[PDB]
């Protein structure tokens, strides 16, 4: 079987990567969830609503809270316009930097948040579930590319706000425990949540013209783990090992030219 036997042996590695990798994203994943469905809940159940206007507190919260949890990049407390007297606005929001926590009350100095430009309040506002966004860019705010999880917190029929954990992209790689040039993640429509190239995640990165793809694409479009080989655009083959994430149905792609792949082994 020679090269039929060391291309099995390739598949059968990549697949435990991928595998490994949709797991570590998954704990992630849960633990941003969890976390934001906590922060709403204490709010929306125990929370003093003249205790909760308070700028200095909120502050506070947030700050121990990214500094407790250093998977995540920032988390915010936006309120419905007008919740309270003489701000329309107001939405506190502490992120890492490289050297400290930033914050800002995005409602004063960041944008608004309400205009129909973010999905990560527009959608979520009301599905008490929770809800992640697309990937973005958080220009303004956290000033990098993010997916955010956002959760309601009041009671019905109307809530009066979110708070929100945002990832940074550029560090599932490590999250994952990948390199970020044999990563991608995709939803569980199959959009780009993940990929080396931003102007890809930003709206692309695989011909389905492309004879050679139609497997791979196909396994994408089932929604199914799976393995199969795929050119990019430069014409480089890469083998490829796709797994699901439980429950949110998100992908991990772990992928790696054929030609170095052949190379080590």
């Amino acid at each position: 079987e020679n090269y039929l036997s060391i291309e099995k042996r390739l598949y059968e590695n990549l697949a435990q990567e991928s595998s490994h990798s949709a797991s570590r994203l998954q704990f992630l994943l849960e633990h941003a969830q969890a976390n934001t469905q906590g922060l709403s809940d204490f709010i929306g159940l125990l929370a003093d609503k003249d205790d909760i206007n308070n700028p200095e507190k909120l502050k506070t919260v947030l700050t121990n809270r990214i500094q407790r949890n250093p998977d995540f990049f920032g988390s915010a407390i936006a309120f419905k316009p007008n919740t309270f007297p003489n701000k329309k606005l107001f939405s506190p929001y502490v992120y890492r930097s490289g050297s400290g926590f930033n914050y800002l009350d995005i409602g004063a100095d960041g944008y608004d948040y309400t205009d129909g430009n973010w999905d990560w309040w527009s959608k979520a506002i009301n599905q008490v579930g929770g809800y992640w966004s697309k990937a973005y860019f958080d220009e303004g705010a956290g000033n990098v590319l993010m997916i955010t999880y956002a959760v309601p917190f009041g009671v019905q029929p109307d809530y009066f706000g979110v708070t929100t954990v945002d990832l940074a992209l550029d560090r599932l790689p490590e999250q994952l425990g990948i390199a970020p040039s044999r990563l991608v993640v995709l939803d569980d429509q199959g959009r780009l949540i993940f990929h080396s190239d931003k102007e890809k995640v930003l709206a692309g990165w695989l011909d389905k013209q492309n004879i050679k793809n139609i497997a791979f694409a196909t396994l994408l479009n089932d929604g199914q783990a799976g393995q199969a080989s795929f050119v990019d655009d430069k014409g480089t083959v890469y083998l490829a090992s796709v797994a699901e994430v439980a429950k949110l149905k998100w992908r991990v792609v772990v992928m790696v030219p054929k030609h170095e792949l052949f190379a080590s082994l």
